[PDB]
């Protein structure tokens, strides 16, 4: 990953697990424990990897858990540091939208690499939103999805219905169903 991303990890480790957990991980695949993280830095994705792996062992979660709950908090982490994303009134439109900026990133960030986020209206109050990586965050991903609905204090109903890898490319698919009616036919 880019810097960016690793810094929120890092913040998000500590406010879930306390600061001699993340400490102490970040010391043992040589990092020091207080690294001062760049932007446009680019990051060993197996270093974060044996980081969260000793999280793992510290806590006695599971890593996939571990990842889940990163995800819910990192929302609340991202928000503060780029609050103009989350600046609008609802979280269908900021769902809505991120496939727009991840691919808006990678042409801006040298290096950078979002996954596809593709959003797609499928009833007049629900839309399949499916992640496509080359990397596998999908407890990461379902977790940024339940901690959205918490920023945006709008209760939804996320049910997965597709999960699987080919090419080298894993996928997740759900169905995220609103309170409301939020979509209307119109036409062509
Ligand atoms: C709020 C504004 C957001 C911005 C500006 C943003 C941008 C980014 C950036 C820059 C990265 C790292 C790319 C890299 O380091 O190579 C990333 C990673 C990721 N983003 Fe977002 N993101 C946002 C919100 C979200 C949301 C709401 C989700 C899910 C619904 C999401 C899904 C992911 C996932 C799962 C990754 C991990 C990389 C991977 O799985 O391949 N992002 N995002």
């Amino acid at each position: 990953m880019k810097g960016t991303i690793v810094g929120t990890w890092i913040k998000t480790l500590r406010d879930l697990y306390g600061n001699d957990v993340v400490d102490e991980s970040l010391k043992s695949v040589g990092w020091e424990p207080d690294r001062v993280i760049t932007p446009l830095e680019d990051i060993d994705d197996d270093e974060v990897r044996r980081i969260f792996a000793k999280v793992s062992e510290k806590t006695g979660k599971n890593v996939n858990e571990i990842w889940r709950e990163v995800g819910r908090q990192n929302i609340k982490t991202f928000s503060e540091w780029f609050p103009s994303y989350f600046a609008g009134r609802r979280l269908v439109n900021f769902l809505m939208m991120m496939d727009e900026v991840g691919l808006q990133l990678t042409k801006m960030i040298k290096g950078a690499t979002p996954p596809r986020l593709i959003a797609k209206p499928v009833a007049k109050d629900a839309i399949e939103m499916e992640y496509v990586s080359k990397r596998k965050m999908y407890d990461y991903f379902l977790g940024l999805i339940e901690g959205s609905s918490k920023f945006f204090k709008e209760e939804i109903s996320v049910e997965e219905v597709e999960r699987g890898e080919k090419d080298g490319f894993s996928r997740l698919k759900v169905r995220i169903k609103f309170k409301n009616p939020v979509f209307e036919y119109k036409k062509n």
